């Protein structure tokens, strides 16, 4: 899924979307 509506990475940290799919980057 995308971030915004669902969980996302704390302060410092940041997603990546692809195609849908979200990784949590440091």
């Amino acid at each position: 899924y995308t971030c915004g509506p669902l969980f996302q990475c704390p302060a410092g940290q940041y997603c990546q979307d692809k195609d849908g799919t979200g990784y949590c980057f440091k």
